[PDB]
């Protein structure tokens, strides 16, 4: 229906903008964009499915999430990507693992703080009934 679409769009916003929050902190730069395959040409064999805010931004406008729950999977694999990617001691892979967490935490915390429970569960019956 109409009323479902524009739930969607409603949740679209909502994502965008929280998108928009995680990708202008400082601390989040490494994670605005794909990694450049010359600086790091063993990214994408490490990496089965890369993942970054700018592509998330992309899959929010193509309509590929239907609840926030999808869209944390996301983030989740952001951060993820990193702790694998950079697993050791040393303090460039530190920093970057202490950012990616710093990113899941930052976004779950927003959600928590501001999408309305009842909005997710109605975009997950919505999405259950596609
Ligand atoms: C789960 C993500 C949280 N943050 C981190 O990864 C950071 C940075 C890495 C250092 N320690 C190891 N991870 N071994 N660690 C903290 C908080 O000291
Ligand atoms: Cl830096």
């Amino acid at each position: 229906s109409m009323q479902e679409e524009d739930t969607f769009r409603e949740l679209r916003i909502f994502l965008r903008n929280v998108t928009h929050r995680l990708a202008i902190d400082k601390r989040f730069r490494v994670f605005t964009k794909p990694v450049d395959p010359d600086e790091v040409p063993d990214y994408v064999t490490v990496i089965k499915q890369p993942m970054d805010l700018s592509s998330v931004i992309s899959k929010i406008d193509l309509h590929k999430y239907l609840t926030v729950k999808d869209y944390l999977r996301d983030i989740d694999l952001i951060c993820s990507n990193a702790l694998e990617y950079n697993p050791d001691r040393d303090p460039g892979d530190r920093l970057i693992r202490h950012r990616a967490c710093a990113l899941r935490d930052t976004a779950y915390a927003i959600i928590k703080e501001e999408l309305d429970e009842d909005f997710e569960q109605l975009c997950e019956e919505i999405q259950e009934s596609r």
